[PDB]
């Protein structure tokens, strides 16, 4: 109840909220219900509309009016926007040539440069270019200022998600908000788009933009908007905000625009009706920056025009329908559309079972449409999966198509032609990013880079210290002119070991076998001792973030970081120049396991548990294919260089590690190879302790690892080779998944070089998520900037095309 019978009367959008039952005047009391009495007269006015004209020119104030082209209407701060223009011969901001903004230039008052978000929802990245002759002022800002070709959402690549993933920098898994539909089985309740459950503060995690501003003294305009104010009001009551005394005055707002997703939806990402959302959508960036203008405020403020996710053509007809695989559709409730997550219909259904859901799903037609997944098992790089509100079982669902529970779901819910929701790597997904102001670039285009990082740097552009998040704060200091923030590198937690010689052969009892000059014998010592270590180890050695017990390992073509405690590297590294041979495993060779004289039988993994282990094989992080010589080779079957493999996962491992690492040698003009295991039990995308692990070869303390990681750097330039680059570094990373079967790839029957490579794009990585997953720290002696690091760390190679 709301005694909805007090008044607005000077307190339209008030920023303060007031407690209920008294009625509100804010900017979401239409959403609540709880507006007072006369909210819309008073508050939402409309009459003569949007825009002076002649004849209103120094016009007698009527309060009725939407806005005001009387002479007091400055210091008022309530002139329509376009009151100098008409009224005072002056310029739209259109117009003007753009002109570097050196240093902020800001009334007396002003503390820092206002920020101001203008976020406009389904603005996909391509409209910048295809749209660019309808949208003059967006295409100013974009020009003038700083500007990516995209920014990548976050998955799934909904609304609801990434709106909030921009106010907090969290993954979707860790703010809470995971599709713009869920269900919380703590709580037991649901939230959903339309109705109130969405209200309450406990599913929304993290802290907020407006939070961190507020919480450390800086005022901030309220974000959201109830759909009914239009856009010309939510421009208007900013300007206004930015009218208040400096005591009063917020220094963050937001504004944000449905438009042009809700049209999307209906016409397609280019239907030939989406060219008026477009052309409406600057027309309003107009109003913006020419009551900026007006106010002096346009060479003040810095303004963010930011998408949260692009749109893709999709009918009805390209629906997948479960009641096509699964006999039991009953028995089970899908969140349905551009991704599927599958629960039981009711827990006390005790003979619903995950497993033969996703067998009866899992390649059964020969062009399906959609992949199901454990969550556990979905690529690393999306992040989705530790969270309770994320169900057991999903489907990633190709671009272009739907999933459906029901054909009468479809039909009893064509209307639509464009949706979202895709892997966030989808080009057609991708969306915008422009800033404009003092405090960014001039005239300055930056790599694309995820959206996840931009809560860092409007942190940053306000003097804010940001809340715990995900980005990697630094990797887009490239795009501020200054207020960069300077990190320093994690300091080394644990330092290694260097073993020499220290057990004779005859004290392992391991269960390897293995068939195996002065000039030459001073040549083996030195390379076990670091003399081609500058080859391999081009970036100086990782860091090791945590407290542990481990060793460094040299030999001639590969160093190592091996650990006493997991039995096996954390890190592996070598270089393949372009002119390396491929050569294979000698025939006397196949079997062999050679204890290693400097490290204990009691931290050596043995052979016995290999054999005893009918499940479970073994595999070389350094590829003995790429032995430098048939004496290196026998460095490559030290039990420190073996780790466990299933069988399954040894024919993408061996494919990897004979074909394309001596392929992208060649196209790449050498590559450095980082490799090692990851073991994340609890997909929390973060190492894993020791009491972690659920699962060891058999009868032994040897584990399991999750993943299996590979970073490969070479020259940005490639003219000139990986191990004698001058400049900027190139990488590709990928976190494969090691599982005992390839059901995920529905062609695994065929030769591997059908389906290993197209397997690898999937789980391709960011350095940063393996850094994550391994508590190292990548790239320490490079003669780069630290900043420039950070964005290559925070790279990903996506293997779309252009
Ligand atoms: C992306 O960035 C984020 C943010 O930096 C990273 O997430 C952080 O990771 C930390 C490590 O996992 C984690 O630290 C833990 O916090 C516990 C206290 O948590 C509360 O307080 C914080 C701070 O205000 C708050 O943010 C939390 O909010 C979570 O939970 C609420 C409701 O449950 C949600 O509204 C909200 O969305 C958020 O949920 C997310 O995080 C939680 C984990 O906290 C997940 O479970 C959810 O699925 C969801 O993703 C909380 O309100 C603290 O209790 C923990 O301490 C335990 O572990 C330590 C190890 O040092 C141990 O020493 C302690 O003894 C303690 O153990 C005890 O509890 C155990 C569990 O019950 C039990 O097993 C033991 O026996 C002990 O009794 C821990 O320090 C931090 O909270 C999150 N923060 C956020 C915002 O998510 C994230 O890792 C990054 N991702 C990547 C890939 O890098
Ligand atoms: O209009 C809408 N839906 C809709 C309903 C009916 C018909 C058509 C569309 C609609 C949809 C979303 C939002 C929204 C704004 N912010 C704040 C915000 C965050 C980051 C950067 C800018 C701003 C959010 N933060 C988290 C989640 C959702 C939102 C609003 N909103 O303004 O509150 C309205
Ligand atoms: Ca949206
Ligand atoms: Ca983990
Ligand atoms: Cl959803
Ligand atoms: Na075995
Ligand atoms: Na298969
Ligand atoms: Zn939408």
């Amino acid at each position: 109840w709301t005694a909805t019978s007090g008044s607005c009367k000077g307190r339209c959008f008030e920023l303060q909220e007031v407690g209920p039952p008294d009625c509100r005047c804010d900017n979401l009391c239409k959403s609540y219900s709880s507006c007072c009495h006369d909210f819309d007269e008073l508050c939402l006015k409309t009459a003569r509309g949007w825009e002076c004209t002649k004849d209103r020119c120094g016009e007698v104030r009527n309060e009725e009016n939407a806005c005001h082209c009387s002479e007091d209407c400055l210091s008022r701060g309530d002139c329509c926007t376009n009151y100098q223009v008409v009224c005072k011969g002056e310029s739209h901001w259109v117009d003007d040539d753009c002109e570097e903004i050196k240093v902020p230039e800001c009334p007396a008052g002003f503390v820092r440069p206002p920020l101001i978000i203008f976020s406009v929802d389904g603005f996909r990245a391509s409209y910048m270019k295809k749209g660019s002759k309808v949208m003059p002022n967006i295409e100013k800002l974009r020009s003038c200022g700083t500007h990516a070709p995209y920014m990548r959402p976050v998955y799934p690549t909904k609304t609801f998600p990434n709106l909030y993933t921009l106010a907090t920098g969290l993954y979707p898994e860790s703010h809470g908000i995971v599709g713009n539909s869920m269900y919380d089985p703590v709580f037991d309740a649901s939230f959903h788009l339309r109705g109130r459950e969405k209200f309450n503060h406990r599913w929304w995690g993290g802290q907020p933009l407006w939070i961190t501003a507020t919480k450390q003294g800086v005022r901030a305009g309220t974000f959201f908007w109830s759909v009914s104010i239009p856009h010309e009001r939510r421009i208007l009551t900013i300007l206004q905000w930015l009218s208040l005394p400096d005591n009063e005055r917020p220094s963050v707002y937001a504004f944000y625009s449905e438009q042009p997703d809700f049209s999307g939806h209906k016409y397609g990402p280019f239907g030939p009706e989406m060219t008026n959302p477009l052309r409406e959508i600057d027309k309003t960036v107009g109003q913006l920056m020419d009551g900026l203008k007006q106010l002096r405020l346009h060479r003040c403020v810095n303004v963010i025009f930011v998408g949260d996710h692009g749109m893709e053509d999709v009918t009805c007809d390209r629906t997948e329908f479960l009641s096509n695989y699964l006999t039991n559709v009953d028995d089970i409730t899908l969140v349905p559309g551009t991704l599927g997550r599958i629960r039981a219909k009711s827990i006390n259904n005790s003979k619903y079972d995950p497993k033969t859901i996703i067998a009866a799903l899992t390649c059964k037609k020969p062009d399906q449409h959609f992949k199901p997944y454990m969550k556990q098992h979905l690529p690393k790089r999306l992040h989705y999966a530790n969270n309770r509100r994320i169900e057991d079982i999903h489907l990633l669902v190709d671009r272009r198509w739907h999933v459906a529970r029901k054909p009468l779901d479809v039909y009893k819910k064509c209307f639509f032609q464009g949706d979202h929701g895709f892997d966030n790597k989808v080009n057609s997904m991708q969306t915008v990013f422009v800033g404009y102001g003092p405090t960014f670039k001039y005239r300055t285009k930056v790599p694309p880079f995820e959206n996840i990082e931009l809560y860092n740097v409007m942190c940053d552009l306000l003097g804010l210290k940001p809340a715990p998040n995900n980005g990697t704060h630094g990797s887009l200091n490239h795009l501020l002119r200054t207020n960069t923030f300077r990190p320093t590198m994690p300091d080394e937690v644990s330092r290694p070991n260097y073993p020499g010689i220290m057990y004779l052969q005859s004290e392992f009892d391991l269960g390897c076998t293995c068939d195996d000059n002065k000039l030459e014998e001073l040549n083996k010592r030195l390379h076990t001792k670091g003399s081609t270590k500058e080859r391999h180890l081009l970036y100086g050695r990782p860091a090791v973030l945590y407290r542990t017990s481990y060793d460094i390992l040299y030999h001639t073509d590969f160093e190592s970081g091996y650990s006493e405690i997991f039995l096996m590297p954390l890190w592996t590294s070598y270089t393949i120049s372009k002119q390396a041979e491929v050569s294979s495993i000698p025939e006397h060779l196949t079997n062999c396991v050679r204890p290693d004289v400097r490290v204990s039988p009691g931290f050596s993994q043995n052979c016995l548990a290999y054999k005893n282990d009918k499940q479970m094989s073994y595999g070389f992080l350094f590829p003995p294919y790429l032995s430098s010589s048939p004496e290196a080779k026998y460095d490559a079957f030290l039990v420190t260089n073996m780790v466990p493999m299933y069988p399954a996962f040894k024919r993408v491992w061996a494919y990897f590690q004979r074909v394309l690492v001596k392929k992208y040698a060649s196209e790449r003009n050498g590559v450095n190879v980082i490799s090692g295991p990851i073991f994340d039990y609890n997909y929390d995308g973060l190492r894993d302790t020791e009491d972690e692990i659920k699962q060891y070869v058999e009868g032994s303390s040897i584990p399991v690892p999750t993943h299996y990681y590979s970073i490969i750097t070479s020259c940005l330039d490639f003219t000139q080779p990986a191990d004698k680059c001058d400049g900027p570094l190139s990488v590709s990373s990928f976190i494969l998944p090691h599982r005992p079967d390839n059901d995920e790839s529905c062609n695994s029957s065929e030769d591997e070089s059908k389906w290993v490579e197209e397997l690898m794009k999937m789980h391709t990585a960011r350095v940063r998520d393996i850094e994550h997953l391994t508590g190292l720290d990548f790239y320490r002696k490079t003669s780069r900037s630290y900043s420039e690091i950070l964005t290559l760390k925070t790279y990903l190679h996506t293997y779309e095309s252009e």
